[PDB]
């Protein structure tokens, strides 16, 4: 696809703090997954975040769009500028107990 990635060589990550597991889903016993599209920004942010698939529900989607709104990048060259680019991500949500 004519688009970028988080794994791009022209950049390096600064902050990547993972999404919360929503406690009400843990306490009932729900696993899931969420597939998402976004713009990586010129200021090294994430913006224009939107869903492509959500499992079993938006329960996880709401936390992912709020977590990625914290994340940050820097250019690979210290004198360089980041280009804004489209990218995608597949989140896997699963409980830390054998079943």
């Amino acid at each position: 696809s004519h688009m970028g990635s988080l794994n791009d060589s022209d950049i390096k990550p600064l902050r990547m703090d993972p999404p919360v597991y929503p406690r009400m889903a843990q306490a009932r016993g729900i696993e899931g997954r969420v597939k998402v599209l976004f713009t990586i920004t010129s200021d090294g942010r994430i913006d224009d975040i939107q869903v492509l698939e959500s499992v079993p529900s938006r329960m996880f989607d709401r936390e992912v769009r709020q977590a990625m709104a914290k994340w940050r990048f820097e250019p690979r060259v210290s004198g360089g500028k980041i280009v804004a680019r489209q990218a995608t991500k597949m989140f896997f949500f699963k409980i830390e107990k054998r079943r």
